[PDB]
């Protein structure tokens, strides 16, 4: 369609203050009668221009009269005429079961569910489909009572009845106001788990977990995390659920992961179902922390919501924050840093040096489901981070009260979270907001001189942002940049200056400049950028033994992985180059020696070590290069992972033992050794032959849960043993008939390392367990092999990009939001080699052509090629 602009924000000429649906639901045709008391705010003569997508409109009153000033266009009824103030009446028809996008009312196996966000209420009803409309919601909804025994909405059920030819009633009532984008609206089934949490000041909340008939039983970790973070929105940030009922309900098809909606959450089932012999660690993680983020989103979303679409990171990089915190203050913090972190080097950077690029509060946007990014969560939240950083948690959790006093019970902007924070703290954040409006990787460099006449150690850093394909103009940022110096005995020397302490976040705020300490009485080895106090690129020319004393000594965890991805980013870059010219691994011995230290170190937490011991995915590797060969990066690392897994054999092994557990726990200690232990694991299959067939077989064979099983057969696929397609065949086998856990096997066939790797991916299209009609299908067959297997998607002949061009072809009409996902890795071409570039080039060029291209497929296509 047509280019939304945030310049373009007007306040709305109407508002509605209270709505009153019925649903006449039926899968075939559902009808919906909506009676919206509304208000003009605006011009006596501006019309009134409702949202509407695919409605059949059966009847307009206002005031109870039939309307005859009204036309339709398109995506739009337009009334004209009205008084200030009156009662809408709309009554439309919708068809859930032809609703295969999943944006709107649709079926989710025999349920009916809905998905509002972002704009997805104007294929349910005419609406003002904006979140800076906010109403109050009452809900009826009329049923066969067989079908559709669970009628569910937001908030409190009012109002009950039975009725004829089978039929029931249910109404439900909503006191907070709220954008539509948080309605919902669930029918059908289910088995109930309930349950209640005791607010800290008393109020009991019943807490009710609709799943599918037969699948109580992986439940109750959902309902304990829901618990746990609740608790923790109270410890933490003193935030209590404010409703009577918590619902939450689990549905197998469904694009998000979750939805926040008012005291009805929707969830993938993905992140609500486990049992120990279903669900890995991994798993367990996941479903705590996004149940914890949908229900951070109570406050952080809800409470406050956004006044228009442009300012989606408001919620979602204050809600990412949350839920890292939540995780990071419940288990290991160091961990959930580690992996935030390659996240935002590995995939994010990535996307902000690709044509989609935008900053987290973006200036255009044609699809807004295409914002739903990388960039606007997990950058968004090291926006957040930052901001935390710079105030420090007493002056962030009063910047948190105080946004809370000025914008509960309204929409909210950037602007004004961002103005909270100042208010409320005294620190200037001015120049700050420029993370909001700039996009692109900044890229901080730092030179460094010791003076010891002086004992003075001088920093000079320096930083730009490269022009992004939405941006030509880049400007200096305020960069959070913390330091520690340490002594050569690996203490840490005090950071001073003029005789005075020096704050260790350091204000990198100019283009240029220099900052001076005195009293560092021994040259000092350097953390730079501690805990990754903001999402920039480090250009700094440490030595490799600088690197190995900050593995060895230094005091925050996360500073001796990131040493050591440091150590080891020189070496994958050389073995690239290597891989090019035809010549095998060369690593220093010394290298080798480090990584040994790490896996013999007996005080180190395991949790730590396992992360030093996980290489860099592909995709944090293919980040290191300006022109990325997909496949000398999965060589090198295959490569370096036998290479290490020669050198270190037998501290590998007894590592391996040593970390042993006969018990299965979701405990944090526990995890640790389970993450080494199969960390080790992994290496053993890339070592001697046998050996590893016979390790892997006994541990997947043995194994009493699912994260050993997965290990092992993972291990199995990727080093290719003798055991894989027997392991494979039994997993299929006892697993077919559960499609979460066949996820993770079509994972393994997408993400093969063998030669035929696409011709069998096809050939799963037909396999048993898949289906084009269910997005977490698709995401682990299709999308894991199109973004997680690049040596194959990019083989050179140019076969995985038709494929993927295939399936585009199909989703782009069934599913434009999955479609859309599944393009990313064709629209970052340019990252590529010539003869790639050609072909997924002619790609785009193909899918560019589609008749009925989808507004999702169009906004990046056109990027892409421009
Ligand atoms: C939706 O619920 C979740 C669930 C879990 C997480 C944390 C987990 N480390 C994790 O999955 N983290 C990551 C990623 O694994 C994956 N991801 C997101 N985008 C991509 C991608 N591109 C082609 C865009 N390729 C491969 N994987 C991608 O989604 C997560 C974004 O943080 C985040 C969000
Ligand atoms: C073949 O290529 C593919 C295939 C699939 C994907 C989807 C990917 N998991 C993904 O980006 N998925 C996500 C993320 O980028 C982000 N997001 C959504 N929910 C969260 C979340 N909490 C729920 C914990 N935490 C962090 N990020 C989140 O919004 C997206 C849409 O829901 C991407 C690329
Ligand atoms: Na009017
Ligand atoms: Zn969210």
């Amino acid at each position: 369609p047509q280019a939304k602009y945030r310049h373009d924000y007007r306040a709305p000429d109407y508002q509605i203050t209270d709505i009153d649906l019925t649903f006449d639901l039926d899968a075939q045709k559902t009808v919906v009668t909506a009676v919206s008391q509304a208000v003009r705010h605006g011009a006596s003569d501006a019309p009134l221009r409702l949202n509407g997508e695919d409605l059949k409109l059966v009847s307009v009153h206002i005031n109870d009269e039939p309307w005859t000033a009204w036309k339709e266009e398109e995506g739009a009824l337009v009334i004209s005429n009205l008084p200030e103030r009156f009662t809408l009446k709309i009554i439309n028809e919708i068809s859930p079961a032809a609703n295969t996008a999943l944006e709107g009312l649709y079926q989710s196996g025999d349920a009916l569910c809905t998905q509002c966000e972002a704009e997805g209420f104007r294929h349910i009803t005419y609406y003002l489909d904006r979140p800076d409309v906010l109403a109050r919601f009452t809900t009826k909804i009329i049923a066969d009572k067989i079908k559709y025994p669970f009628l569910l909405s937001n908030g409190n059920r009012v109002a009950q009845g039975e009725l004829e030819n089978g039929r029931h009633w249910v109404q439900w009532q909503d006191p907070f106001p709220k954008p539509c984008y948080l309605f919902a609206l669930v029918a059908g089934d289910f088995d109930v788990l309930r349950d209640t949490f005791t607010t800290r000041s008393g109020r009991e909340v019943a807490l009710e977990l609709y799943v599918d008939r037969g699948n109580l039983d992986r439940a109750p970790w959902a309902m304990t995390s829901l618990k746990n973070s609740m608790k923790w929105d109270e410890e933490r940030f003193g935030l209590e659920y404010d409703l009577d009922i918590y619902m939450i309900v689990a549905v197998d098809f469904f694009n998000m992961g979750a939805m926040e909606n008012k005291g009805l959450n929707i969830f993938n089932s993905k992140y609500v179902l486990a049992r120990t012999d279903t669900a890995t660690d991994k798993d367990y993680l996941d479903i705590e922390r996004v149940i914890g983020h949908a229900y951070f989103h109570n406050w952080t979303g809800n409470r406050v919501t956004c006044r228009d679409w442009f300012q989606l990171s408001l919620k979602e990089g204050l809600t990412v924050f949350r839920d890292q915190e939540f995780s990071s203050d419940l288990g290991s913090r160091a961990v959930n840093r580690i992996n935030n972190v390659r996240t935002m080097r590995g995939l994010q950077f990535a996307e902000d040096a690709s044509p989609m690029a935008h900053p987290i509060r973006p200036d255009m946007v044609i699809e807004m489901n295409n914002f739903y990014t990388l960039t606007v969560y997990e950058k968004g939240a090291e926006v957040i981070r930052m901001i935390h950083t710079l105030l420090g948690e007493e002056n962030f959790q009063k910047g948190m009260q105080l946004y809370f006093e000025r914008h509960d019970g309204s929409a909210a902007t950037c602007d004004d979270f961002v103005q909270a924070m100042e208010d409320a703290s005294n620190v200037d954040l001015s120049h700050f907001r420029r993370w909001y409006s700039q996009s692109g990787t900044p890229i901080v460099t730092v030179k460094d001189d010791y003076n010891p006449e002086t004992e003075q150690y001088t920093l000079t850093i320096s930083q730009r942002t490269p022009a992004t394909p939405d941006q030509a103009e880049k400007q200096p940022l305020h960069i959070p940049f913390a330091i520690e110096l340490y002594d050569n005995e690996g203490k840490v020397i005090p950071l001073q200056k003029g005789g005075h302490p020096v704050n260790s976040v350091l204000n990198v705020t100019q283009a240029e400049q220099t900052f001076v300490f005195d009293n560092v009485y021994f040259q000092p080895v350097p953390a730079l950028l501690c805990e990754f106090s903001a999402p920039v690129k480090l250009e700094y020319k440490w030595s490799d033994q600088q690197l190995t004393f900050l593995m060895r000594h230094a005091r925050n965890d996360f500073s001796r992985w990131d040493a050591a991805q440091s150590l080891l980013a020189t070496y994958i870059k050389l073995n690239v180059a290597r891989h090019q010219q035809g010549q095998p691994l060369s690593l220093p011995v010394h290298v080798a020696d480090a990584f040994r230290a790490v896996l013999l170190d007996e005080k180190i937490d395991p949790a730590l070590a396992a992360e030093i011991l996980t290489l860099p995915s592909v995709n944090e590797m293919a980040e290191l290069f300006d022109i990325i060969d997909p496949i000398a990066i999965a060589e090198v690392r295959e490569a370096l992972t036998r290479t290490l897994a020669t050198e270190l054999a037998d501290e590998l092994l007894a590592i391996y033992n040593a970390n042993y557990q006969s018990e299965y726990r979701v405990e944090h200690e526990d995890i640790a050794k389970r993450t080494l232990r199969n960390a080790c694991l992994r290496f053993l299959a890339f070592g001697e032959t046998h050996l590893a067939d016979v390790l892997v077989s006994k541990q997947f064979h043995e194994a009493n849960n699912m994260t050993d099983a997965l290990a092992a057969l993972s291990a199995a696929v990727a080093a290719q043993l003798p055991c894989r397609d027997a392991l494979m065949q039994e997993y299929d086998d006892k697993w077919h008939q559960n499609g979460l856990v066949m996820d993770k096997w079509f994972i393994l066939q997408a993400t093969s390392p063998a030669a035929n790797v696409l011709e069998t991916v096809r050939g799963l299209l037909q396999h048993r367990s898949f289906t084009m009609s269910n997005p977490n299908r698709i995401r682990s067959l299709i999308g894991a092999f199109a973004g997680s297997n690049p040596a194959a998607f990019h083989a050179e002949d140019g076969s995985g990009y038709l494929f993927l061009v295939e399936m585009l072809t199909d989703l782009n009409s069934r599913n434009p939001q999955v479609a859309s996902r599944l393009i990313e890795p064709l629209i970052r071409l340019k990252r590529y080699d010539a003869k790639r570039q050609e072909k997924m080039r002619a790609a785009l060029e193909q899918l560019k052509g589609l008749e009925n291209l989808s507004g999702d497929l169009y906004e990046k296509i056109t990027k892409a090629l421009a």
